[PDB]
C-alpha cells in the first residue's frame, strides 16, 4: 500500500522539476524534454531503494512527523530513484542494451540515440535541485548533499572496475573473487543498499560516523548478497516467478556463478572460454553443483547477516534492517 | 608566468585524487584509469576559465592569502577545468566529433568508445572531491558545492536545448535570436564567465545574493559576445592566428552568422536549406556584409559592457571585469 503513496508523489515531483518555465520561458522546449526523460525513465521499476527511504524514516522517527517531514522523506526516496535512472540509462548505453523494464532502452529511441547521454547527467543534476527545493533549511543538507555525490562516486567507480573486467571479449583470468566483490561493492551495494538508509538515517538526525560506519558494515554484506542471489537466480531462476530471464554468461559477465565455476574447474572444464560469449556453461555450473554451493552460500550468509545485525545495529532498531533482510531472503 | 604555476599544480591535484590506492587497493585498476582520463582530457587546453578563478580571486583579496589560501584558488581554478573536460568529453561523444585540442577525442580511442561515458561522469566527480579535500572546512564549501552543481544544470539545459535546435538535418525555422541567446547563455556563458568569478568571489568571502546578482549580469552579457565572437571567427578568422579551422556550417550549427543571414535574407536567398549541411554558406554571409554587422555588433557591444561594467561592478574592483573584457576584446 504505502509503495503507492511513494509512486503518487511523483507528478508533485515532476511538477516541481518543470515549474522553472513560469519563470524562464525560453528553456520551456527544454523543461518539456526533461519531463519525458522523467517520466519514460524514473518510473516502471519496483522502487525498493526509494521506498527503502520512506520505511526506514518512519520506522526512525514517532512523533516527528508532520506533512513537511514526511513529503522531504518521500522527496529523497525519489531522488535515489533518480540517482538509480541516471545509472541505468547511462549503463544501458554503455552495453548496447535493447530493453529495460519491459521496455526498449531510452536511448533506443529513434531521435534519442546519444543525446541521452545528456539526459542522463539532467537526471543527475534533477537529485539536487530536489534537495535544495525540499531540504535547504534542514540541518542534514550538506550531509545528504555530500551522501549523494560519494554514492555517485562509487558506483561510477565500481562500473569502471565492471568495464575493465568484462569488456564487451572472453577473460576468465580476471573473473577472480576479490575483484567480484570488490565491483558488487561499488557498483551495487552502496547506493542500493547503504545510501537509502544513511539518507534516512540524517534525516532522523543520526549523523554519527560510527553509527553511519555501523550500518554500512551490515548493509554491504546484505548488498553482496543480494548479487550474488541475482546472479544465481539470472540462470537458475523461473522467469514465470522473475519477471525476466537471463544473458550473464552470453555477455561474458563476472557472475557470481563464473566465479565459483573457475576456482572449481579442472584445466579441461577451464577451457572451456570456447563457450563463454555466444549453447550450454549451463551444464557445467550443474556438473559442479553450484545450485547447491548457493543454497549453502546462502544459508551461511543469512547466519553472517543475523549475527552482524546483532552486533551492529544498536542503537538502531533492528526492524529497519530485518525489514530488508526479510525481502532479500525469499 | 601565471598559468604556469596553475598548470604545475595539476600533477598534485591528480596525485590527490589517486591517493585511494593507497587504503583500498582493491580499486587500483580503476584509479589507473581515472588517472588517464584525467592526463588525457584535462590538460591540452588554453587553461583559461580555470585560470580565471586565480586572478580573479587574487585581485579580490590583499593579505589574505597564505599558502593554503592559493592552494585553495588553484584547486578550485581546476574544478573549472574538469567540469569543462566532463562536457567536451561527453559534448564530443554526442556531437561524433572527431578530434579535440588537435588529438583524437578520448572517446574514439580503440578501447575506450562509449565507456567514455562513465568517464566523463568521474571527470565531473573529481570536483566535488577536490572540493570536499581542500575546502570542507571553509565557510564557502556548501556555496561552490550548489555553484558548481547550479553551473552543471545550466550547462545540461543549455545543450538539451542546442541539441532540440540543430539535430544532428537542416531547420532554420528553429534558428531564432532569441533561441540563439537562449542557448549561449545556458550552454556556455553561466559555466565559462559566471562560474569562474562567482566562486572566486565565494573564496574571497563575498556571498551576497546582490553582488553575485551583479556580477553575473556583467558576465553573461561578456559572454553572448564571447560566443557570437566566436561563431563569426569560426568562418571568417584566419587559422594561422587561431589554431583551428571552422565547421560550423557543414554541422548545421546555431551560428550566430546563420541567425544574422535569416532575418536578413529574401525568400531566395532563404532557401538556400540546400546549401545548409555538406560548398559556399560563406558567400551569401559576405553578399549580407555580416562581417560589418559585426564589426559593428562588437562596437556596440564593447560600449554596453563597460557601462554594465560602470553600474554593476562595485563594490568589487573593475579591474576584474576590466581584464576579461580586455582578453575578449581582440
Ligand atoms: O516493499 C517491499 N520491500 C520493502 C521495500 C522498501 C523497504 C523495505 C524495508 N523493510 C524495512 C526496512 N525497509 C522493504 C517489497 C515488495 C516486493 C518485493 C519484491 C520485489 C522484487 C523481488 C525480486 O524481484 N527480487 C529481486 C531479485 C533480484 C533482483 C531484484 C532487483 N530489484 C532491484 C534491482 N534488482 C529483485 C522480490 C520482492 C520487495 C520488496
Ligand atoms: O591569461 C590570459 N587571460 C586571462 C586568463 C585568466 C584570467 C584573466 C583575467 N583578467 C582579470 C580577470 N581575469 C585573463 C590569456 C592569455 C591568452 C589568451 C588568449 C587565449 C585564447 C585566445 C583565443 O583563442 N580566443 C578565443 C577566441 C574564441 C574562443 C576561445 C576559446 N577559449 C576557450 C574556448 N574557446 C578563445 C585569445 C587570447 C587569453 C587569455
Amino acid at each position: 500500500q504505502e509503495k503507492q503513496d511513494f509512486v503518487q508523489h511523483f507528478s508533485q515531483i515532476v511538477r516541481v522539476l518543470t515549474e522553472d518555465e513560469m519563470g524562464h520561458p525560453e528553456i520551456g522546449d527544454a523543461i518539456a524534454r526533461l519531463k519525458e526523460v522523467l517520466e519514460y525513465n524514473a518510473i516502471g521499476g519496483k522502487y525498493n531503494r526509494g521506498l527503502t527511504v520512506v520505511v526506514a524514516f518512519r520506522e526512525l522517527v514517532p512523533r516527528k512527523q508532520d506533512a513537511d517531514s514526511l513529503q522531504r522523506a518521500w522527496t529523497v526516496g525519489w531522488c535515489v530513484e533518480l540517482l538509480q535512472a541516471f545509472f541505468l540509462v547511462a549503463d544501458d548505453i554503455m552495453d548496447s542494451s535493447l530493453t529495460r523494464r519491459g521496455q526498449i532502452c531510452w536511448y533506443q529511441k529513434p531521435g534519442v540515440g546519444l543525446d541521452a547521454i545528456n539526459d542522463a547527467n539532467l537526471l543527475e543534476a534533477c537529485i539536487y535541485r530536489l534537495l535544495k527545493l525540499y531540504c535547504r533549511e534542514q540541518p542534514y543538507y550538506l550531509n545528504l548533499i555530500e551522501l549523494f555525490l560519494q554514492s555517485s562516486y562509487q558506483t561510477e567507480i565500481g562500473q569502471t572496475l565492471d568495464l575493465l573486467t568484462a569488456p564487451q571479449n572472453v577473460d576468465l583470468v580476471r573473473f577472480t573473487e576479490k575483484r567480484y566483490k570488490s565491483i558488487v561493492k561499488y557498483k551495487t551495494a552502496f547506493y542500493s543498499f547503504y545510501l537509502p538508509i544513511a539518507a534516512a538515517m540524517y534525516m532522523a538526525g543520526i549523523d554519527g560516523e560510527k553509527e553511519h560506519a555501523n550500518a554500512k558494515k551490515i548493509l554491504l554484506e546484505m548488498g553482496e548478497f543480494f548479487q550474488i542471489q541475482d546472479d544465481y537466480l539470472d540462470l537458475f531462476g523461473d522467469p514465470s516467478v522473475t519477471g525476466k530471464i537471463g544473458t550473464d554468461i552470453q555477455d561474458n559477465k563476472c557472475s557470481w556463478l563464473v566465479v565459483q565455476c573457475l576456482q572449481r574447474a579442472t584445466p579441461e572444464q577451464y577451457q572451456i572460454k570456447e563457450n563463454y560469449g555466444q549453447v550450454a556453461v549451463k551444464a557445467l555450473y550443474e556438473e559442479l553443483d553450484l545450485p547447491a554451493v548457493f543454497l549453502q552460500y546462502e544459508e551461511d550468509s543469512y547466519s553472517h547477516i543475523m549475527a552482524l545485525i546483532e552486533q551492529y545495529a544498536a542503537p538502531l532498531p533492528p526492524a529497519v534492517f530485518l525489514g530488508l533482510a526479510r525481502k532479500i531472503y525469499k
